[PDB]
């Protein structure tokens, strides 16, 4: 009952690696006014996303076309896990990159649609309660991305296999944070279920916008629109 | 050890398992399998209309479905039904054949769903679960916990009452946890595998709505029971009732 210099050694990696991500801040930083920045903003994350994926050990060494579909798919769901870490309970506002904050009202300008932002809060809401710090959010990261039931994974068994030691790290880390309560750790993964509804609504809110004339730049459109010239680029590198 | 309270309840879940999956191909008969595209989607249709009775039959026998309220228990029938159906043809994959199995013994290739004019988004899944679920290995105890435990999402749509639900789930993932922990104790990471599966679960169930959309296209509308349950509750709230 108590982690290992290899589980504490991995933790360490995930959280300065993740502590490397939302760097960029709105003063040092240079309807379609609001879609722009938002779509700007994303790449700048997307890439953070891509460079936090290649620290991690055992995905580099994944071939590349599943390194591409499990980044496509997962990239939606660790900016919801971001925003719900910075999820400010008194003001709700949500935090983007490093001190951008955006309130619920604040998105209906963009044209945003309520079945696609109310889940988002409530999710925000929801893993609030839980009180997870750094470390959970972390590992939580990783066992997201290692997700072998993503579409057209060639090598499901060898991404299994690459996530289980983060799991196996955030039972024993939860175990030692909370020794009497047991269901928080299965709470926790309950989560990872509602991160895939936002993912399909995700799907259905982009989509939305396409008609509204608002057509996702070239970064974005590989992984959310339903060849991956640019993201294979950043990639190899 | 496990609780008094906690084996009865096991056990009354398996036993209403058992009543599940007794229509055979030999035992009235639905529409035969092979105008082609067609007849295999009415196949399909009536099997699954069969189908959706049991687990309504089912859920009514799992404890606490009844303490929630009509609107709830339609609300949460609705969206596991197919999570429901396919974990069930996960169960029995053979791995030998990779054929997938419904109800008592209706055997298909994965050959067969092609055919039926299904879409390799939605057929690749189903067997990628069959198959990744196999490897987990599920004793029938741990299948029947992981449904139940299914039927009681909070996160559905249209629930009303979600900490009511809530409530009546934790006490089967506490089963399942100490049914795990008693039969693997060496085994840690089986038990957040299973509750991990729930995942693929709401992925399929998205994947699954998008091919009956699809199909619709096709000229192949679906039958009023399986309407209510997939298309985007008179029949539904009927069943209930008995
Ligand atoms: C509305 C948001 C929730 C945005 N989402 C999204 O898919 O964007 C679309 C505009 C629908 C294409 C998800 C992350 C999103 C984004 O893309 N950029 C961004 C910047 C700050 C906060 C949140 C976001
Ligand atoms: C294609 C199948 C996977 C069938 N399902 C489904 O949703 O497909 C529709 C065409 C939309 C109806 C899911 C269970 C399904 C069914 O309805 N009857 C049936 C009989 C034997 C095996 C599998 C099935």
């Amino acid at each position: 009952v108590q982690l290992t210099a290899a589980q504490e050694l991995m933790i360490q990696q995930l959280v300065a690696a993740q502590l490397q991500c939302n760097k960029r801040s709105f003063s040092d930083q240079p309807s379609q006014q609001r879609f722009a920045h938002f779509t700007e903003l994303a790449i700048i994350s997307v890439q953070e996303i891509v460079d936090f994926a290649k620290q991690v050990p055992g995905f580099l060494q994944l071939g590349r076309e599943d390194q591409i579909a499990l980044l496509k798919a997962s990239t939606i769901e660790i900016m919801l896990l971001e925003t719900a870490r910075r999820y400010n309970h008194e003001t709700e506002c949500i935090t983007f990159l490093k001190d951008f904050t955006y309130s619920k009202d604040d998105f209906h300008r963009a044209g945003l649609q309520v079945e696609f932002i109310n889940p988002i809060f409530e999710f925000s809401r929801a893993m609030r309660r839980l009180g997870l710090d750094d470390a959970e959010y972390a590992l939580l990261i990783a066992i997201n991305i290692f997700s072998a039931d993503r579409p057209n994974v060639q090598e499901p068994g060898r991404v299994e296999a690459l996530q289980q030691p983060y799991v196996e790290a955030l039972l024993s880390y939860t175990r030692i944070k909370r020794p009497q309560d047991q269901l928080r750790f299965p709470r926790m993964l309950m989560k990872l279920v509602s991160l895939r509804t936002l993912s399909s609504v995700h799907s259905e809110q982009v989509f939305a916008l396409r008609l509204q004339d608002k057509k996702l730049p070239p970064l974005l459109s590989e992984i959310w629109d339903v060849s991956h010239k640019i993201l294979h680029r950043l990639l190899q590198d």
